[PDB]
C-alpha cells in the first residue's frame, strides 16, 4: 500500500456513545478501507462504586468506566486523538491490543496534563479487543483505576459462524468488567483520599493480594441493574462484548446461553457453540451472540457467584415477548 | 412441539445414583423424544469435610454433594419433581444451565420447607451442564454449601470425535468439585455451628476473601479415595464428567490424559485432544474421554497442585491390566 | 515396539542448555523413530528472586528454575538419567506429563541422596508439556521451589497450523513461569531459612493463602530483561513455548499478538490465531508463534499486571529492524 494510497484514503470523524451501548456503525462495510477517526478526553475523577458510598479516582477515558468500545472493520485505520487536560495531574497513555508496535501504542503516546496526541494504526486482525492506559512504572495502578475499555475490528464482511453461515446481530451491548482494590481501615470502612497520587500506596497493597474488594460492571455495583437492565425481545439476536483488561472472568447469562462464542475475542478463531459459561482471561475482551427465546428478566454474571453477588458482578436483561412453553413450563407449581 | 405433541410422548422414569456412578442410560437415544423423569428430595444435613473432623452445614440435592447426574438427550424433556421436606429451614430452587428461560428454572421452582414442584423443560443443547441452587439473595451462600450438580445432554447419535467417528465410552464418573470457606475461631481452629443459618454472617466473610479453605470431590477431603476409588481396566475407554459451579479448576488425570475434552461441556464444540491438564470454569461442567493404557494407582487432581494436596482435591482411579513396557519402563530401577 | 526392536533403534545423547535457550534440534524429524538421551542432575540450592535479596531454597532440574526444555518428536522415546546427588537432603522423582503410566514416570523415579535411575518413555502425542518433580506427602512444596520444566515433543512432519500449512520457526524461548510463596516476617519482610526444611511450615502457611509473593519468568523477577532480554528482529518468526506447573496464566506480548497460540500446548488441537492474552491453565505448558512486524522493545508478561508489574512476571523482547508506519504511525507527537 504506497505511501500515496494510504494519503488518499477518506477520513471519517465518529462520535462515540457511553457503555453499555455502541456508536453507530455496520457490520459489512460500507465502501473500501477508511482512516476512523474518534477523540477521547481523558477524565480524573472522584466516582462513587457502592450502594456505601465508596469512592474510587478514577481514570476514566472519555469519562467513563469502562472507556467507550470503538468499532471499526478489518484493515480500516484507526486515528485517535487522545486529550489529556491541564486539570488531570498525572501523565497518561494508550495501549491497543489491537495495534501492532511500540507497546500497542503506549510508547508514543505518552501526554502529560495539557497535552495532546494523535495516533493512527492498521485494524489487521478481527476480533474485539482491549485498550488500556499504561505509564511505565504505573501500569497496573492506571489499568486497576478503570483506565481500560475496548474495540471491535469487524470483518469486512461481517460475522459468520464455524460453517461460514452468516450472523447478523440486531443490537449490541458493551459489558466492561472492572476490578477494583479500595484500601480499608482497622475498622473495615473504605478509606478516601484527596487527591489520586494520595491512595497510591495503601492501594498497591490492596492489589498484591490479589483479592478485588468489588467486580463491577460499567463501573459500579448495580450499574446494569433496574433501570439500566440492559434490554431484548425474543427473536433479537444479540451480541454481548465483554472485557477484563487485568484479570479472569467467566460470563453466564442466566437463563440463557452463548449461542456462539468467540471466547478470545478473535473472528478468525470460530466460535464455540451452545456455552453454558465462557471464560475471557485478564487483558482480552470475547463477544457472545444470542437469540432470546423466553421473555422475561435475565441475570448476566461472572460466574463465580462471589464475584457477581457479593462482590458486584451482575447486570440484568430486560426481555419483552411470549413465553414458549415448549421449552419451559411448570408442570407443577410450588406448592405444599 | 405443541402441548398436545408433549403429553403424548413416552415417559420414562429415571432412578438417580450417588455420584461419581451415573445411572443407567443407552449413549445412542432409544427411539424418539420422550419425558424423562426425575425426583430428588433436598436434604439439609451435616457433612464432615476433612479429617480434622471439619463440618459444612450441606445443602444437597437428593442428599449428597454434588447432586446425583441426571442424563438424557438432546430433545428430550426432562420433568423435574424437587421436593422440599418440611424437616428443612430454607427455601430451595433449582436453576439448570442447560435449560432456556426463567433463570433456568430457577423463577419457577422456589419451594418453602413443606412444598414440591415440577419444572418440565426442552433439552435443546447437547453437552455437559451444572445446575445448582439460586435463591435471590442467597445465591452464592447456597451453591457454596453444596446445592449443585450437572446433567448430561447426549447427542441422539452418542458422542463423536471432530471428525464424526464414534466415541463409545465403557464406563462413566461424575466428579463434582466444591470450594467450600469454613470459618475459623482466634486459634486457627474450623468452627462448628448447631444451625445452617447459624453459620451465614461468618461464612459470607470467608468467602469474600475468594480464597477457599476447602476444595474437594464429592463433598470432602479423601472421598474419591481408598474404598471410593474410580475404577477401570487397561483398554478401557472413560469418560469423566467434571464440575465446578462457583470457581475455576483444572483437571489433570496423573499419569494418564484426556484424550479428547470438550472443555466447555458442549458437544457441538469440537473436542480439544492429547490434553494433560484442561480447564474448566466456574459455573460450567467439561468432559473428557481416555482409553487406558496402563494399569496401577492414577491420581486424578485440580491441577493448581496446593489446592489438590493441601486443599483436598484429589481422587484416585484403580486400573487393572499388564504393565506396558514400550510406553514406559524404567531402564535402571532407583540405585546407588 | 518390543524390546528387541527399541534395542535396535538408534540414539542420540543431548546436551541440554539452560532457559530460555533451547537444545540444537531440527523441527522436522530427521530419520526415524530414536531413542533421545538426557541427563539432569538435581540440585537443591539457595536462589535469590528479587533485587532486594529475597532468597529461596530452589530444588532445581539441571541446577536451574525452570528445568530445561527437552525436545524429541513424535513416536521417539526419551530417555532420562536423572541424578540425585547426596550432597542433597530430600527425595525426588519427576512425573512426565507428556508420558503415560506409573504417575507420568513419578512411581519409577523416587530417587533418595546419592542414587540415579534411568526412565524410559515413548512420546506417543505432540505438544508441549510440563514435568515436576511429584514425591508424595509434599508434591506441591517440591513444585513451588522450582522444579518443575517442559518438554517439546514436535510432530515428526514439524508444526502446521490448523488448516495444513507448515509453520517453521526460525528461533525458540522457553518461558517457565514460577509462583513462589515467601516467608514474611512481623515488618513485612521476607525470611530467610538455614536449610529447606526449617522454612517449610511457614511456607505452607502461604501457599494456602493461594497467594504467591513472587510470580516470575526463569527464576527470578527481571530474569530475562537488560542483557538477558529476548531477542528478534521484524521478519522473524519466533515460537514462545511458556508453561506454569501450579498455577494459571495468560500470557501477552506488549505491541504483538500471538499469531498462532496452541493454548492447550497439543499440536493436534487447531491452534486460535490472532490472539492477544492467552490462557495455559496451571499444571500445563502452551506455545504461541509470531512473525514480528515492528522494531522496538516489547514486553512479554502474565496479563493480570499487577502479577507482571508488582509480582515480577515481565520479559522484554528487543527487536531489530525498521519501523513501518503503515501498521503505526503517531501523527501528533504528544504536545500542548
Ligand atoms: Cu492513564
Ligand atoms: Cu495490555
Ligand atoms: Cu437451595
Ligand atoms: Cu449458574
Ligand atoms: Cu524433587
Ligand atoms: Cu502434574
Amino acid at each position: 500500500a504506497t505511501a500515496a494510497e494510504i494519503a488518499a484514503l477518506p477520513r471519517q470523524k465518529v462520535e462515540l456513545v457511553d457503555p453499555p451501548f455502541v456508536h453507530a456503525h455496520s457490520q459489512v462495510a460500507e465502501g473500501g478501507p477508511k482512516v476512523v477517526e474518534f477523540t477521547m478526553v481523558i477524565e480524573e475523577k472522584k466516582i462513587v462504586i457502592d450502594d456505601a458510598g465508596t469512592e474510587v479516582h478514577a481514570m476514566a477515558f472519555n469519562g467513563t468506566v469502562p472507556g467507550p468500545l470503538m468499532v471499526v472493520h478489518q484493515d480500516d485505520y484507526l486515528e485517535l486523538t487522545l486529550i489529556n487536560p491541564e486539570t488531570n495531574t498525572l501523565m497518561h497513555n494508550i495501549d491497543f491490543h489491537a495495534a501492532t508496535g511500540a507497546l500497542g501504542g503506549g510508547g508514543l503516546t505518552e501526554i502529560n496534563p495539557g497535552e495532546k496526541t494523535i495516533l493512527r494504526f492498521k485494524a489487521t486482525k478481527p476480533g474485539v479487543f482491549v485498550y488500556h492506559c499504561a505509564p511505565p512504572g504505573m501500569v497496573p495502578w492506571a489499568v486497576v483505576s478503570g483506565m481500560n475499555g475496548a474495540i471491535m475490528v469487524l470483518p469486512r464482511e461481517g460475522l459468520h459462524d464455524g460453517k461460514g453461515k452468516a450472523l447478523t446481530y440486531d443490537k449490541i451491548y458493551y459489558v466492561g468488567e472492572q476490578d477494583f482494590y479500595v484500601p480499608r481501615d482497622e475498622n473495615g470502612k473504605y478509606k478516601k483520599y484527596e487527591a489520586p497520587g494520595d491512595a497510591y500506596e495503601d492501594t498497591v497493597k490492596v492489589m498484591r493480594t490479589l483479592t478485588p474488594t468489588h467486580v463491577v460492571f460499567n463501573g459500579a455495583v448495580g450499574a446494569l441493574t433496574g433501570d439500566k437492565a440492559m434490554t431484548a425481545a425474543v427473536g433479537e439476536k444479540v451480541l454481548i462484548v465483554h472485557s477484563q483488561a487485568n484479570r479472569d472472568t467467566r460470563p453466564h447469562l442466566i437463563g440463557g446461553h452463548g449461542d456462539y462464542v468467540w471466547a478470545t475475542g478473535k473472528f478468525n478463531t470460530p466460535p464455540d457453540v451452545d456455552q453454558e459459561t465462557w471464560f475471557i482471561p485478564g487483558g482480552a475482551a470475547g463477544a457472545a451472540f444470542y437469540t432470546f427465546q423466553q421473555p422475561g428478566i435475565y441475570a448476566y454474571v461472572n460466574h463465580n457467584l462471589i464475584e457477581a453477588f457479593e462482590l458486584g458482578a451482575a447486570a440484568h436483561f430486560k426481555v419483552t415477548g411470549e413465553w414458549n412453553d415448549d421449552l419451559m413450563t411448570s408442570v407443577l407449581a410450588p406448592s405444599g
